């Protein structure tokens, strides 16, 4: 399997760009920034609202968890790799503890509103237009070579006030480069491929169309988390269940993949349920035919099925929104 847009980006560029081991981090000074109070936490960092004291300004002080040379390494070039494209968090500084050298990535502070209550008050304009802004965040990483490899909500820090986005966390995020076999234990449960889940492990950008057609779902039909697996065996059965086994059949065939006997036998035989199936009440103002057919073209088993970012942005669902921006 490759990509089938921007597979050669990282192939073009020069080695420094994507060679992130060779990266030498330039430290700041810790005591430029202050944590003012704890936002949030996660498996692999603290998160706090701090201050600049040089210039008073706000900013975001991510505290990390203890972690491999490497793997800070990976997350860093990336950050400034991207910094600067439409919508990616900006990385400003990065600083050590020097006693413990517990490290500290400092960001342009976003007043956030949490989506667990943001959400369920979005307007159906509101839904597309923040889908299409996490969009040019995609499309622009896409094709800077990176797949994000963790798009869910708590990954969409929205202002909303300002109506703004900033697509967070790019700790799990890696360089494409064609035919290279990725770790499948990426993302986040909910939100994973089903090659993720079939241990297809040469996939691209477009495990992040999967993840974002989740969060897609999730917001229509006011169904949170949209495919709710309690381990990653259910989560491919959650998925069978509404996508059908035929169309998971012809997948693995297509890639020469063979399930796992017990994972065959969870998933058993199952229909395809119509996307229409989850209307009802709450959700109805939010549902079109377009929503759907966006939907439908987002939620493959197939990755090389699915819209590309740069697809999904001229989908019609988005056709309000384009045209209040070309104003
Ligand atoms: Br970066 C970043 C930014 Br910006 C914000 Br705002 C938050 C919040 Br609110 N929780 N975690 C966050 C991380 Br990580």
């Amino acid at each position: 399997s490759k990509a089938r847009v921007y597979a050669d980006v990282n192939v073009l560029r020069p080695k420094e760009y994507w060679d992130y081991e060779a990266l030498t981090v330039q430290w700041g000074e810790q005591d430029d920034y202050e944590v003012v109070r704890k936002v949030g936490r996660g498996k692999y960092s603290e998160v706090f609202e701090g201050i600049n004291v040089n210039n008073n300004e706000k900013c975001i002080i991510k505290i990390l968890k203890p972690v491999k040379k490497k793997k800070i390494k990976r997350e860093i070039k990336i950050l400034q790799n991207l910094c600067g494209g439409p919508n990616i968090v900006k990385l400003l500084d990065i600083v050590r503890d020097q006693h413990s050298k517990t490290p500290s990535l400092i960001f342009e502070y976003v007043n956030n509103t949490d989506f667990k209550v943001l959400y369920p008050t979005l307007t159906d304009y509101d839904i597309r237009y923040y889908i299409y802004e996490l969009l040019k965040a995609l499309d622009y990483c896409h094709s800077q070579g990176i797949m994000h490899r963790d798009v869910k909500p708590h990954n969409v820090m929205i202002d909303h006030e300002l109506r703004k986005l900033r697509l967070i966390d790019w700790g799990l995020a890696e360089f494409y480069h064609p035919g290279k076999e990725y770790n499948v234990r990426v993302a986040s449960r909910y939100f994973k491929g089903p090659e993720l889940l079939v241990d297809l492990q040469d996939y691209d950008y477009s495990l992040d169309m999967w993840s974002l057609g989740c969060m897609f779902a999730g917001m229509i039909f006011r169904k949170e988390p949209f495919f709710y697996g309690h381990d990653n065996h259910d989560q491919l059965v959650k998925i069978a269940k509404v996508l059908g086994t035929d169309g998971l059949n012809v997948y693995l065939n297509k890639y020469r993949i063979e399930l796992d006997p017990q994972l065959e036998a969870l998933v058993g035989r199952h229909s395809r349920k119509p996307w229409l199936k989850f209307m009802n009440a709450d959700n109805q103002h939010l549902v079109s035919p377009e929503a759907i057919d966006f939907l439908d073209k987002l939620l493959r088993y197939d990755h090389q099925e699915r819209l590309t970012a740069l697809e999904a942005m001229t989908h019609p669902y988005f056709q309000q929104v384009r045209a209040a921006e070309n104003s």
